[PDB]
């Protein structure tokens, strides 16, 4: 039984922050990918499937409360000075206004797909939001993490579940770009249009309302 | 003399539509890259120079009222049929507050810089605002044509100024998306990032108020 009805939209994931969640970090970076379901349901001879060609796009850079750590800066090539030196702002109202906005332009209902997204995405999404006060403004969304989809949907076909573990697993070479929150939307939409039926069919199982997900803090 | 100051974000833009102006068209795709001033003042050995790392980027398909013709859907890859079977939403008041509050995230002041944009995007985009009853919601914006700069920086320096003839004649070979706002958007970028404080100190000097564009049409 699906306990929500269909995903319409899928929105690949990604955010960078200053450091892991031990750190009580702040976000740095974000992306989302809104892809219609029809794209993995009903896909249109590469060694890397093509991303499909309707899609939406936001991609932002956050200026944080606080140091990116030295492990952080290396891994994602940000700091909060560099950040602000290009006159980025923080996580403000707006910011949460343009992403319900963009939301708004999927058709309902939305799931949020991220890797290792419980530990990392969905809860510091949420934390940020409540520290404005907005606890529950994004509920309207479900979500799932990859990570949990992509050892299922492995176990049912037949080791390391990082993301770059799995693209090179499944596509015999590494991801393009591994440094920015786009470049790890992007390897993971390759990843879920490996078998992008299955894929969509796990989440359409197992979709969670995001008002589940307790803040990372705070 | 500067006329309106500098320029602190650049935001580079592309839109697609259901055909030229003649035909009265509608956006069926938007991209807007918004770089600082400094990504272009102060650059941090490549054929064609790497994007800058902190960006904003919005790419998002619109359902247009009217069919594309056979031309643009040959050229963007895009047609009203698959714009709405992959659930997309006409160009509306959500939409509109978008894209400002996406431009609300930039330092101001702000400048559009689109190919041919005085031709295409910039009348179109003040059409599809003007139908919404937001005429100069988006005036606080400065805008250059980019084909008008390209060709002054190139007089200065020392035929066709399409995108594609000017990428090639720069960078020695072709670039590698054609057929996506984003694509045309990044492409440009690179353009614009082979002599980038030329580049940046033209449009300083020739920015534009984006309310002295003339809707297309309405
Ligand atoms: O940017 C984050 C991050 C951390 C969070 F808590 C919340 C969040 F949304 C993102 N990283 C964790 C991560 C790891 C694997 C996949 N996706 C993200 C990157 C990272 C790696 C190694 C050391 C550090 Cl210090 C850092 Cl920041
Ligand atoms: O999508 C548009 C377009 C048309 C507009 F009026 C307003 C606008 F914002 C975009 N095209 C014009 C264009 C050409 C060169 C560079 N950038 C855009 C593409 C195009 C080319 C050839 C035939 C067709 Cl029928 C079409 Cl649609
Ligand atoms: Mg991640
Ligand atoms: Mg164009």
């Amino acid at each position: 039984a699906l306990p929500h009805g269909h995903m319409q939209t899928l929105i690949f994931f990604d955010m960078e922050a200053t450091g892991l969640p031990s750190s009580r970090p702040e976000v740095t970076e974000l992306c989302l990918l809104a892809v219609h379901r029809c794209a993995l349901e009903s896909p249109p001879p590469p060694t890397v499937p093509p991303p499909p060609r309707v899609v939406d796009k936001l991609s932002l850079c956050v200026a944080p409360g606080k140091a990116c750590s030295p492990a952080a800066s290396e891994i994602t090539g940000l700091s909060t000075a560099v950040l602000a030196a290009h006159g980025r702002q923080c996580f403000d109202d707006n910011l949460a206004n343009l992403l319900l906005a963009f939301l708004r332009r999927q058709p309902q209902p939305w799931c949020l797909v991220a890797h290792n997204g419980d530990r990392y995405d969905f809860p510091l999404l949420q934390a940020e939001l409540a520290m404005l006060g907005l606890t529950s403004a994004l509920d309207g969304a479900f979500c799932v993490d990859s990570i949990t989809a992509l050892k299922a949907l492995e176990r049912a076909s037949s080791k390391s579940y990082s993301l770059g573990s799995i693209y090179t697993r499944l596509y015999g070479q590494s991801p393009p770009d591994s440094h920015t929150a786009e470049g790890d939307v992007l390897a993971l939409l390759s990843i879920c249009q490996w078998r992008p039926q299955a894929l969509l069919r796990w989440v359409d199982a197992h979709a969670r309302p995001f008002g589940t997900i307790r803040p990372m803090y705070g």
